[PDB]
């Protein structure tokens, strides 16, 4: 299984919250380690891994994400545990106040890989 969650994101939020800037957010927040991978689960599009950082200097809207999308944030370096994999939802609302993007608190545990 994985941990679900709700992103809420203001429309301005989107259109200028970069990529890189996204992850280490993600990362940091749940506790996962160096070597990730976010992927759109929507649609299946690998959007950053430990070795995809392409879009780094994309915004979240410049690489097609919006309300209603589910990102799937994973553990990359899972030796022999991993930090539990993650789907967010990205809950764009208006009228949410300029610059929010509000992080889901979730249990996001170690489990064996």
């Amino acid at each position: 299984k994985v941990c679900r969650g709700v992103i809420k994101l203001s429309s301005d939020c989107l259109n200028k919250m970069k990529l890189s800037d996204f992850v280490v957010l993600i990362r940091e927040k749940y506790s996962y380690p160096q070597d990730i991978s976010l992927l759109d689960a929507s649609n299946q599009r690998l959007l950053f891994d430990y070795d995809f950082e392409d879009l780094n200097d994309r915004t979240l809207s410049e690489i097609n994400l919006g309300n209603g999308s589910i990102i799937l944030f994973s553990d990359e370096e899972g030796d022999t545990m991993i930090r539990k994999a993650i789907e967010l939802f990205l809950d764009v609302d208006d009228e949410l106040p300029c610059n929010t993007c509000s992080l889901p608190d979730v249990e996001v545990p170690l489990i064996k890989a």
